[PDB]
RNA sequence: UUCGCAAGAGUGAAACUUAAAGAAAUUGACGGAAUGGCACCACAAGACGUGGAGCGUGCGGUUUAAUUUGACCAACACGGGGAACUUUACCAGAUCCGGACAGGAUGAGGAUUGACAGAUUGAGUGUUCUUUCUCGAUUCCCUGAAUGGUGGUGCAUGGCCGCUUAUGGUCGGUGGAGUGAUUUGUUUGGUUGAUUCCGUCAACGGACGAGAUCCAAGCUGCCCAGUAGAAUUCAGAAUUGCCC
RNA sequence: AUUUGCACAAGGUGAAAUUUUGGGCAACAGCAGGUCUGUGAUGCUCCUCAAUGUUCUGGGCGACACGCGCACUACAAUGUCAGUGAGAACAAGAAAAACGACUCGAACCUACUUGAUCAAAAGAGUGGGGAAACCCCGGAAUCACAUAGACCCACUUGGGACCGAGGAUUGCAAUUAUUGGUCGCGCAACGAGGAAUGUCUCGUAGGCGCAGCUCAUCAAACUGUGCCGAUUACGUCCCU
């Protein structure tokens, strides 16, 4: 018998169209890309309410 | 019912119950039955002990959430088992899939992986949530079947080990004897630790075991040493005679 | 003792005199002996995604009124301390398809020196060794000492169990003391052990250490090794 109730699994989630909504005919990129030279172009900085976060290298830059 | 003084004797069922009971031989095993041998896991002559104390360790019991379990001469400093974590098989919790593959959903208008921060938490563990980034077709979702397991069953097994069993034991072939199971060979005698030999003989011929082989140790030969040593020369240095 | 044969007993010879000594191997039949906790040995069966798989954290395997088997230490003067001497043998020792340099270094063992113008245990350097090469002339302790040393028959300078404080070391982690070292405790029993019971015949018993093994750390275990070394019998079938 168990009294912690069960954990899920944990399931990604998705946005259907995230690529669209880092960039903005001109174009500029909404995301800050990250500093660090092995994550180099294509890997953009988390724009959360509190700070910016790196998927790859983990950087994270408080606000 | 007859006989008897009586004890009883003669005569003599059935109901019911039961698959054997018996008989003679054979091989084992056993004997508080004989004979001959042998062993310090036996004794004799003894020696050191153990059993008494403290402590180490193993076993049991008790306790515990768990105190994981095997083993009870041939279990108990034994599982090479002197476990802080691991080991670990037990207990309280928490991760991962190390469920390949196949079939069917979703699926690059994204199947999925991993995460900073703040909460959850034992965890400055993305284990889960909020949050979005990240990786891209490796996974994920469902059914089947696979996988792994110090899960069971050693009374399903292999292999190995222990023990019977440290003694001298064991088996065919052909021949003899019995209806046969079986027996002789494999033996009365002496000898040997020895079914070891010598003799004897319904046997003869063999095969294992014992012995032999093997490994060390004691004596010794050859060979050999800038990874062993020795002796002898010079050269240096030390003691040096009255001392009690 | 002997018809013979097979042999035996003493003594010679000899390093060795009867399976030389000690081991290893060891038949045929078996046992419902043990091992499914060695294996990618294995049949059947059980669990299999909040798992009996696997990993991680923490506990336990060590718990203690007790019983039992094995071992260690003792009960002291054939002694305990303190000092000095002479003196063994088996043995072990370091690393990669990884880490740094660029094939070599470090892991392992050990010697020497310092620490040290002041305890031990430490900590540090400098070398050496792949092991007949370094350790190492392997300074083991039982032992010895005419050491003109202390103790003097007492639970006592026997015994060293229990427990308290300091400090060091191994490890990622030492609390349930990991293990050494220091000062205390010693007033904990134990003064030779009932009934029973183990092993042993010569370099043996007994006593004494040392190495390997388990091992990052830890031996009262085991496997070996050497040292000091006897009493007794060399017989029997009374017991098993
Ligand atoms: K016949
Ligand atoms: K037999
Ligand atoms: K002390
Ligand atoms: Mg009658
Ligand atoms: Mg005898
Ligand atoms: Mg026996
Ligand atoms: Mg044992
Ligand atoms: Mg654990
Ligand atoms: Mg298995
Ligand atoms: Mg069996
Ligand atoms: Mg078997
Ligand atoms: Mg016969
Ligand atoms: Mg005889
Ligand atoms: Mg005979
Ligand atoms: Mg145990
Ligand atoms: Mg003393
Ligand atoms: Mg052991
Ligand atoms: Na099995």
């Amino acid at each position: 018998i168990f009294t912690k109730p069960k954990k899920p699994t944990h399931r990604h989630k998705l946005e259907k169209m995230r690529a669209l909504k880092y960039f903005k005919y001109k174009v500029e990129r909404t995301r800050q890309d990250c500093p660090h030279p092995q994550c180099g172009a294509g890997v953009y900085m988390a724009q959360h309410k509190d700070r910016q976060y790196c998927g790859k290298c983990h950087l994270t830059y408080k606000a």
